């Protein structure tokens, strides 16, 4: 992950304020470098070098604030945090999901015979680094959360039950979370090689009433990916 | 005076890339630039790659290591308003994504959180390319262009965006992706494409037929505007 005789710096995108301030506000002597109407936050967390992007919401947000922090910080690695849908039948608001794969679930070029969900150029879907995936889950069992890891979808439509959740569960039916940004940073994070890993917490089940669950726990979902994303930087450097 | 100029596909930049003198050609995040003088105009020609994420990351290193003063999407589209025959161009006043929806929080439909319900072209770069337009005697339209990461192919797809968004000219894949980078940096934009189907049950045979037409027609109008915008 780190070429040797070197310190790896972890880069860390969240989407909205609330998902990122909380790391924000542990960083050691932080510097902003206000960019592309995004936001990077640079200094140390626990004695490690991290470089903690705001992006704001949705793919071209995500990718627009992924290349930037990739083309200034050049971190080793990507852990994409904040909160997501959770669309895995045993999911709580507050546990936590990993990614193994990431995957655009309202890409549609079947037309061309590309596979539901596939950009033309692209892998069907991004496959996260097993390093990341193997400390992540090291994190989990120390910390004794409740985790799932598995596929995660991203779009850019916030899943409100309906039609909206049945298309999804229909094309990818082993989904375990949905979000905004998380595929577009693996895409991102693709074309340069650089590893990348989701590590999210539950906010709502993306049903009918996601709206209302998502206005009252996305504080508790930061507050858990906060932990383990704080807690898998320790356990990296 | 530097003219950034972006397309999706190697087939929609490929003639502008051949027309440019003292080419060089940088490779990176898996999209190519090429920059040099197009009839004595300095540009930087950006070939992306297909999708929102692809545009969005490519408009964002053209911005960074080629700093142009306007961008220009250019490239084949979906004809959506009726008069709309192959062939025809398309200008942007406005670009707004088709598939965006974040309507549980009352955001307007297509709008996303953190950026106005739609983006508005430069004004001037609209004027400029409708003189284009008359000095080449095109059939030309001049309206909202939406985007999404669908290919467009009738049925319920196209159905959505008819109801959604009923004064659409014409879809594509990338322009609003673009236009969003481009507000976020402060830098004119316009979108100048050409019909290479009508987002219909038929639109991948139309699309495989007509794609050279639809790039034909695109070039012919970006090297006119370059020209004008320079000179
Ligand atoms: C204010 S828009 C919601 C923000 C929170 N993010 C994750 C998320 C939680 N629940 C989700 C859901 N039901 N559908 C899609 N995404 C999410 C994505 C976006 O930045
Ligand atoms: C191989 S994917 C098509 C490529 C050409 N671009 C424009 C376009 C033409 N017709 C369209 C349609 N019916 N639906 C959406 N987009 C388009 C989008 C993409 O780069
Ligand atoms: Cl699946
Ligand atoms: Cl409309």
């Amino acid at each position: 992950l780190v070429p040797r005789g070197s310190h790896m710096k972890i880069g860390i995108i969240g989407a909205m304020e609330e998902e990122v301030t909380l790391l924000r506000d542990k960083i050691d002597n932080r510097q902003t470098i206000t960019l592309g109407g995004c936001e990077i936050y640079t200094g140390q967390l626990n004695g490690t070098e991290v470089a903690l992007l705001k992006s704001g919401i949705g793919k071209v947000a995500a990718a627009l604030g992924a290349t930037l922090l990739l083309e200034h910080c050049k971190p080793d690695v990507i852990i994409n945090t904040g909160s997501a849908g959770g669309l895995a039948s045993t999911l709580k608001v507050g546990d936590i999901v990993v990614s193994d794969e990431t995957r655009y679930h309202d890409a549609d070029v079947t037309a061309f015979g590309y596979e539901y969900g596939q950009l033309p150029g692209c892998p069907a879907g991004f496959k996260a680094d097993d390093k990341l995936i193997a400390a992540a889950e090291s994190c989990i069992r120390e910390l004794n959360l409740n985790a799932v890891r598995g596929l995660i979808v991203s779009g850019d439509a916030f899943i409100n039950g309906s039609v909206g959740l049945a298309k999804i569960r229909h094309n990818f039916p082993d989904a375990v979370a949905v979000e905004m940004e998380a595929t577009a940073i693996a895409h991102v994070c693709h074309n340069f090689n650089v590893p990348f890993v989701v590590v999210r917490a539950i906010s709502d089940v993306a049903d009918q009433q996601s709206h209302l669950s998502f206005d009252e726990f996305l504080a508790v979902a930061a507050k858990q990916s906060t932990l383990m994303v704080e807690t898998l930087v320790q356990k990296l450097a």
